[PDB]
């Protein structure tokens, strides 16, 4: 076939019922995640080829960067609750990997302040039970799928994207193959 299990994707031995349609995992410490976000715009090109009715989810993970890694997962929950993902994603990536100006929770907070989220609003979110359960969901989703590596994408709790099995000579071709694979798996 043109799409083969074990080539552009793998199948989970243990399917996850009720899982989000398109579920992506990343870490602000993750070098390919930086690429996926800033150079390849994976999330956005996938969306562009997904059908109508398809929700996309993106979660942060704890297993990179120790204590700061966890802070970043709580901060992403804050970002999701406030709907400000698209204002903080780039500065968080660059602060962690490019300028290395993010070293503490206070520095993460500065990124949100500079993006125009108010102090009061951020700290209340940070401390809220709504953000606590949002952190819980991120963790449970990762735990559900054996997650020990990022970037990762899972389709319908059943299929896992395998970017290692796609050409990387050309970044535009890589992205289209990736998105087309998601679409194919979507329709599966």
């Amino acid at each position: 076939a043109q799409y083969e299990d074990g080539k552009q994707y793998t199948t989970l031995e243990k399917p996850v019922a009720g899982a989000p349609q398109v579920l992506e995992f990343f870490s602000f410490f993750c070098p390919h995640c930086y690429q996926f976000e800033e150079v390849l715009h994976i999330s956005d090109n996938v969306k562009k080829k997904l059908p109508e009715g398809v929700k996309m989810t993106k979660y942060h993970v704890n297993f990179m960067g120790g204590d700061l890694g966890k802070d970043l997962t709580q901060a992403w929950a804050v970002a999701m609750a406030l709907g400000v993902e698209d204002k903080v994603t780039v500065p968080l990536f660059e602060g962690v990997q490019k300028t290395q100006t993010i070293r503490s929770a206070s520095d993460i907070r500065d990124v949100f302040i500079n993006a125009g989220i108010k102090g009061e609003e951020y700290d209340a979110a940070w401390n809220s039970f709504v953000v606590k359960s949002l952190v819980a969901q991120q963790e449970k989703a990762a735990a559900d799928v054996q997650l020990r590596g990022v970037p990762a994408m899972f389709v319908n709790g059943k299929y896992q994207l395998n970017p290692q099995g796609m050409d990387t000579s050309n970044m535009d071709v890589f992205v289209q193959q990736y998105a087309d694979t998601v679409k194919y798996l979507s329709e599966k």
